């Protein structure tokens, strides 16, 4: 009875994520990142996957689904997005709301990241929005709970090491959060649109501080959980 953790780092192949100021790439960084929690928590005797090892697009929904078909008992997609402010900056963690955004950049980036399928020409029809909207009202409440929680492990996991956007986790309609029965995060390392984490997102030192961050949380989060 091994522990299955799914990590999905976002963005790949067309799809760049955001691109910083100096033109880093969020999809190089986010894999990055991802590899090196995937490493930690395999060390620490987590069966810990990712939704892609290389640079390849990836719909959506297929991120989910493969989330569903290794029976994972957590799901975490990993981001590095922009807003268009250079100054946006701290990491954020989000769970889903299916009845509306808890803050402004909620919202912005539920929308920014659920168009990333657009990339591949596919612009949403309104059946499709209908049936998001489905979706994410049928997830558990036990699940969007376990989710919110496990945002609060990992958000104070990185409060020390860096700069939150938010001290709390927010919600919005994120697609890759509309599993029922999985908890799901999206977690946002910084805003590769500000210069400063854009540099930060390029050393070695700062993708390992933040993706030892995000292992500790999981970890505290599955000790927390088996306590009840
Ligand atoms: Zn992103």
């Amino acid at each position: 009875g091994k522990r299955v953790v799914v990590l999905d780092p976002g963005h790949g192949g067309i799809d760049t994520g955001a691109i910083g100021r100096n033109g880093s790439k969020e999809k190089h960084v986010v894999l990055a990142i991802a590899k090196n929690v995937r490493s930690i928590l395999r060390n620490h005797g987590i069966d810990a996957r990712l939704t892609r090892s290389g640079d390849t697009f990836i719909p959506l929904y297929d991120r989910v689904e493969i989330a569903h078909k290794h029976g994972a008992d957590l799901f975490m997609s990993i981001h590095a997005d922009g807003f268009t402010n250079p100054k946006a900056a701290g990491a954020s963690v989000f769970a889903l709301s299916n009845r509306g955004a808890s803050s402004a950049m909620a919202k912005y980036l539920s929308e920014r990241e659920n168009r990333a399928d657009e990339v591949a020409g596919k612009k949403a029809t309104d059946k499709d929005h209908l049936l998001q909207q489905v979706l994410f009202d049928l997830v558990q409440t036990d699940t969007i709970k376990n989710s919110l929680t496990l945002g609060s492990h990992i958000l104070k996991k990185i409060k020390p090491v860096h700069k939150l956007h938010s001290r709390n986790t927010e919600q919005a309609a994120f697609v890759v959060l509309k599993s029922p029965s999985v908890p799901s995060v999206l977690v946002e390392t910084s805003f590769i649109t500000n210069p400063e984490e854009e540099r930060l997102l390029g050393t070695a030192a700062f993708r390992q501080k933040i993706a030892t961050a995000i292992a500790e949380g999981v970890i505290s989060y599955f000790h927390w959980f088996d306590n009840q």
